[PDB]
């Protein structure tokens, strides 16, 4: 299928991975973009794992199938943790771009979501 994929970052987050999780859960209730739509395919409050559906007719330009899974791992004790983030998507046709910069774009939308925690 020329049409399906994913794209797989992994990164560190300075606190704690069980309040990262959370308030990253939380945050999700407010969509990504004006006619955005999210919404909780899967879930784990313990393991810290959840799979989202994100739409809308902006991000729908590119992929007519999107998926956004995070898993947190925390890395010593009260010394950060690891954050793996994917886009299981279905581009709308082949010569659509991968989600480098969805995905470079969502790095920078975690690394602040560490730093409010953080100083907060």
């Amino acid at each position: 299928s020329t049409l399906k994929g994913a794209l797989s970052v992994k990164f560190d987050v300075k606190c704690p991975a069980d309040k990262f999780f959370s308030a990253f859960v939380e945050d999700t209730n407010r969509p990504f973009e004006k006619n955005g739509k999210t919404e909780i395919e899967a879930v784990d409050l313990v393991k810290k794992t959840m799979t989202i559906q994100m739409s809308g007719s902006e991000i729908q330009k590119y992929f007519k199938t999107l998926k956004g899974s995070i898993a947190v791992t925390p890395i010593g004790v009260g010394d950060g943790s690891h954050v793996v983030w994917t886009f299981h998507f279905e581009k709308v046709h082949k010569d659509i771009d991968d989600p480098h910069s969805i995905i470079d774009e969502s790095v920078k939308y975690f690394k602040k979501l560490d730093e409010a925690i953080l100083n907060f």
